[PDB]
């Protein structure tokens, strides 16, 4: 029932499905690059080029600042149990933190910026995307488990399926790739005409959504067959998310809006109010 949007205007905004602006989270000193909700939906985390993650409540109160990366933070995620936060950074690391802001681990191994991060559904694997053209899988002790190789250019985003067996990656090489947890390449999804900027799984695991600089969202089945292309944004699409009931898709764009869509490609709502590019979007667990 609540949508969060991240923006180059240095804020997060919270909205309802009817299009009302509920709250603006103000306090980062540079662009906000991604956003996530805790599993209980009551805490929001934001990632920023000001090199921090910030934690907020729905009244807009700043609750905590996570300081420790040496360059921009590019993405943030909560573990399924809510106890651990993961952050991705241009400083080439992922950091793991507890909810009070203390650093637990630094995951070292990528050779270029880390662009996104995700947890497996069982909470036991972390996946990271990088400009070094790989996804890496790690445990919560920081040990490297696998390196997923095969993209020809930067990897911009990564997602787990709800059943924790399949990984999806998005890339500047204009494809999404699907993988197993052993690092094997299963499928390449081709069809976008420019960089793919983000990827997500539907909650039933049957559908993949991709966002692209080609101004569209595309929806795909598990065999990599293109189902549907969502057209309407007027500038690059920078991220995509599914609602928990899987009946709504949200897209973020450099055209400064979020758009909400249903499963048949109809446009439901356009959320207007950010003064710069929208860089990411998330749904609360309800």
């Amino acid at each position: 029932q609540t949508i969060a949007s991240a923006s180059d205007d240095k804020t997060v905004k919270l909205w309802n499905r009817n299009g009302q602006l509920l709250q603006t989270l103000t306090g980062h000193s540079s662009s906000v690059t991604g956003v996530a909700f805790s599993p209980d939906g009551q805490t929001i985390a934001s990632a920023s080029d000001d090199k921090t993650v910030k934690l907020w409540n729905r009244n807009g109160q700043l609750l905590q600042t996570l300081t420790g990366h040496s360059s921009s933070v590019t993405g943030v995620a909560f573990s399924p149990d809510g106890q651990t936060i993961a952050s991705a950074s241009d400083d080439k690391t992922v950091k793991l933190w507890n909810r009070n802001g203390q650093l637990l681990q630094t995951l070292t191994g990528h050779s270029s910026s880390v662009t996104g991060v995700a947890f497996s559904p069982d909470g036991q694997t972390i996946a990271s995307a990088s400009d070094d053209k790989t996804v890496k899988l790690w445990n919560r002790n920081g040990q490297l488990l696998q390196t997923l190789t095969g993209h020809s250019s930067s990897v911009t985003g990564v997602a787990f399926s709800p059943d924790g067996q399949t990984i999806a990656s998005a890339s500047d090489d204009k494809t999404v790739k699907l993988w197993n947890r052993n690092g094997q390449l299963l499928q390449t999804l081709t069809g976008h005409s420019s960089s793919v900027t983000g990827v997500a799984f539907s909650p039933d695991g049957q559908t993949i959504a991709s966002a692209s600089d080609d101004k569209t969202v595309k929806l795909w089945n598990r065999n990599g067959q293109l189902l549907q292309t969502l057209t309407g944004h007027s500038s690059s699409v920078t991220g995509v998310a599914f609602s928990p009931d899987g009946q709504t898709i949200a897209s973020a764009s450099d055209d400064k809006t979020v758009k909400l869509w249903n499963r048949n490609g109809q446009l439901l709502q356009t959320l207007t109010g950010h003064s710069s590019s929208v860089t990411g979007v998330a749904f609360s667990p309800d």
